[PDB]
Parts: C-alpha cells; structure tokens; sequence
C-alpha cells in the first residue's frame, strides 16, 4: 500500500476525524480524474487508497474537505479545502504519506517518502 | 493596504523567497477558474499591488504558487507541483487579506491574516 | 531595522497575536541565562525596540514567548508552557533577525528570517 | 508507554534519524532533573521513554537536538536545539505524541494527545 493520508487538529491537540479526502489521478487532457476518496478513521489516517500496481507514475492532487472538518465542530475556516499536488515518480513510485496539520486560519504540509 | 497581499518565506535558508510565480485566479458563475491576477515576490517576499478594493468582489479566489520552479531553481527537486490557497473572499464586506506560505521542499505552511480596512 | 524583532500570529483567527509577553535572555559566561530584553506585542503582532546593534554582541540568545498566558486570556487551555527560541547571534558580524511564531493551541511553529545591515 | 516523539526532516521528505532527544523533569526548585533520553530510530520514532507508574503530572520538557542533526547533512542551522515545555496534566495523564517538523531555519511543533 503505497499512499496513506494523515490529518492532525492543531487546535484540539488529536487527530482529524472523518476528513473526507479526495484523491485525483491527471489525465491526459491535463484533467483532473477521480482515483480514490475515503473518510479519515478514527486515528486521522487513511490507507485506503491504492494497490501498488493502480498507483503509476503520474499527477496526482490530494484534496481534503477541510472546511467541513472546522463547520462540523461550529468553527468558521478561512480555507475552502487544502489541496497538495505532487508527482509519484521519484526513482521509480514508492510509499508516501501525505500529512496535513490543521487550524481555521491555517495548515500546513508533508511528505515523508520512504523505500 | 492593497485588499490582497502574499509573503512567501524560505525555512530552508532564512529568508524571503524573491521572485516567485503567483498566479490568482476567481471561480467564474461558471465553476471555471479565471485568471484574475498575477505578480512574482520582490526583495522582501512580497506581493502587492495585485487587485483593487473595487475589483476585489466577493467569490471564490485561488492563490496558486509556483512553489516547484522556486526550489529547482536553486537546485532542489520539491516534492510539490505548486501550493494553492483556496478561499472566499469579501462575503461580510471588503476585508484585507494577507497569505503568507513558509517553504521547505517537502513542506509547506500557509496562513491567512484577515483585517477590516475599517 | 532593530537587529532583533519579533512577529507572532494566531492561526486560530486569522490575526497578529496582541499583547503577547515575550522575554529574551543571553547566555551568561557563566552558562546562566541573563535578562537582556522584554516586551508585549503591538496590535500589528510585532515586537521591535528590543536592543540595538551595539547591545546586541555575538551570543546565544533565547526568546521566549508566553504562549500560554495568551490562550488562556482567550479561554483556551493550550499544550505548551511557552515557546523558546534559542540561537546563536551575530558570529559572523552583525545581522538582523526576525523570529516569526505561528499559534495553534496544540501547535506552533517558528521561523527565522537573517539579513544584513548590508 | 505515554510519551513517544517523532522527528521528520522537512528537507529530504523522510523522518529524522538519530535525532538526540532528552527530557526532563522538572524538580521542586523549579529546576531541570534528567528524566529519559534516547536516539531516534530507522523511522524518526522514539518509544523508549517511561513508564506508566514512572511518567506523573507535571511539567516536563522535550529537548531535540537539531543543530547536530543538522550538520551531519553538512546543513548549517539556525536554532542550538529545539525544546517544547507541557504539562503532563490533563484529565489525570494520558498518551503524548510529541511530533517536531523541521527545516534549517524553522521547526514546528504538535501535541497529538489520546484517551
Ligand atoms: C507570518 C508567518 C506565516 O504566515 C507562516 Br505560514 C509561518 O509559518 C510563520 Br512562522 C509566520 C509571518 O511570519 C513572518 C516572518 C517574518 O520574518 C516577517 C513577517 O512579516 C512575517 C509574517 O507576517
Ligand atoms: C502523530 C502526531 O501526533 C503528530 C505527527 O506529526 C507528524 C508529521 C508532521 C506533519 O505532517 C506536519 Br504538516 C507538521 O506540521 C508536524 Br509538526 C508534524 C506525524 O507523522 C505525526 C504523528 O504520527
């Protein structure tokens, strides 16, 4: 399992749960398609996602619905959602983790890649 | 201030990070993106002189920075295609908004400082 | 610039910290922490006055912000105790340094931003 | 095992390893007691630490050494070490998470704290 997903609350010190996050493999016409989405679990993370073999070199956009997260605890989000998009090439394609750590005003962003 | 300013900042080397592409654009009634303006930073960081407190409306507007040219630029692969800031803008009246990003190849943190011209 | 300011935001709401205690000390020959400066932050988030360029001799420094007074003077109970920032100053001749820090209550992040007088 | 750290290296995109770590107690005089250190391991995680019955309210302070984390990659820094005071309090003490992002010039820090 090559992708997982992390979301972190700043402001409650714990994880951010049921984050919906939307994955989007580029197409050819430079558009944006639906490869995966999820809500987050009950530790912030989500491994869903992918199989190693679906998960090609490639754009890919991770979109979390932020806004939501930040409405539902009756807090108001400058942010419409976060978005990161990066390309899963490196040496050949290998295991990310896509951490975003949240506040109303603010996020924030990371990769760890590992072999 | 100018209704709408970015700071952009190196974490990497300790410093403001000059000429980097910024690119706003404004979703259109369409639910398409419209290129509504465009700088690089100067000296300091910074970018002003962007829009206007007439031109600025409300809507939906997206900060989009050319974080991958920056770093590549100075001899790093970033992890990063670009960073987007997503936001509404002006729906409670005029406001005065300042984005500010903190880079690092790997990561990148974004704020929002929102003020009343008044 | 002064050769040292401050800037601390609140990513809670989208503004400068104001009133923010902040405290710096210097590392006594002795490997004691000595009071060189003080000061509350403005209503820009800003902390300058502090020393000069004269005052301000080659060290290490530590700043430390009283993060926890502020939250909780907003009715919050954060994480931390404070925030420190420890460096080392003016070893390659005089510099100006700027210290940003970013508030959450559970979060905070630091950034250092070093220019020449010229 | 309450209290575990993390160090991820925001430079390389990968978890800092063998970051010195040391923490400390803080003792009636209002002084600083060594309370637990250890290196960070392969993935930049650090479970050594304490003990249940050992870890107590009070405050407590981690202390990372970056600068030497640093000048290892041949990367000169900013800060002499980073450093994150809590109190080990809460609803009677609970699992911590100190989590510490870093840069040359810039570090973040979060408490991920669960029940
Ligand atoms: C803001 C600021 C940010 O927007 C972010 Br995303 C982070 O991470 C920090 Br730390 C700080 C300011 O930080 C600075 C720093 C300097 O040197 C000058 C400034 O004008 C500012 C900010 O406005
Ligand atoms: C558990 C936690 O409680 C915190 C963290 O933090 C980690 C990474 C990290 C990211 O991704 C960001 Br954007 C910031 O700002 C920081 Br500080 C730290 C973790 O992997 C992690 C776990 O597991």
């Amino acid at each position: 399992c090559p992708l997982m997903v992390k979301v972190l609350d700043a402001v409650r010190g714990s994880p951010a749960i049921n984050v919906a996050v939307h994955v989007f493999r580029k197409a050819a016409d430079d558009t944006w398609e639906p490869f995966a989405s999820g809500k987050t679990s009950e530790s912030g993370e989500l491994h869903g996602l992918t199989t190693e073999e679906q998960f090609v070199e490639g754009i890919y956009k991770v979109e979390i619905d932020t806004k939501s997260y930040w409405k539902a605890l009756g807090i108001s989000p400058f942010h419409e959602h976060a978005e990161v998009v990066f390309t899963a090439n490196d040496s050949g394609p290998r295991r990310y983790t896509i951490a975003a750590l949240l506040s109303p005003y603010s996020y924030s962003t990371t990769a760890v890649v590992t072999n």
